[PDB]
């Protein structure tokens, strides 16, 4: 029959370099999985990152992600970092800055709703 | 979480019972994590289910989920089943039926995009 649209988050395939970690010029990668064919459509993508520090300014979008592999110290805005790991699910509102201090090779599936 | 919108897929918090496996009367729950603040927008939710057969007809929605806990034999339409487990990412197009034979206590995080 036909092959189903099933992917393995662990597989390093079609990963495109994304944000580098502080102090070096590499660290994270993104793999788009699905995008709606409407303007400002919902996007689902894999983000993988190696240990290091990743700072994100507030962005014009809503995101919810789930961690499948790895651990990180995570914060939004002025909150003290909290440890997240496999099974953690995180939502971050439009315009809210965030920081990930990745502790071990980390993979999340992220749902992004553009809010231009 | 106490300080941020950090949830854990393993928490049995704000559960809503969901349709059980065909030969069962419980062991199936949903937990809504996030919904877009529009009339009929994207929803991100946990589903947690015990071993058994779960059949779904095609629905007027697009979905992508990732398995975080447990294993299942999984098929869509006329495809031969494949075993999915932690890290498996599955997309289901509008109108495509599916069958999930859960083999061990299962939790997924699903993104659902309504498509009337
Ligand atoms: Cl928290």
């Amino acid at each position: 029959g036909m092959t189903m649209p099933i992917f393995n988050i662990s597989d390093d395939v079609d990963l495109v370099p994304a944000m580098p970690a502080e102090g070096r010029d590499g660290g994270s990668y993104r793999r788009q999985i699905w995008q709606d064919d409407v303007e400002n459509g919902t996007i689902v993508a894999v983000w993988m990152a190696e240990p290091g520090i990743y700072n994100y300014a507030g962005r014009d979008l809503e995101e919810t992600f789930v961690v499948v592999e790895g651990e990180a110290l995570y914060s939004q805005a002025d909150a003290d970092p909290v440890k997240i790991g496999p099974g953690s699910i995180v939502s971050i509102a439009k315009g809210v800055p965030s920081r990930l201090e990745i502790l071990s090779s980390f993979r999340k599936l992220a749902t992004v709703i553009p809010k231009p």
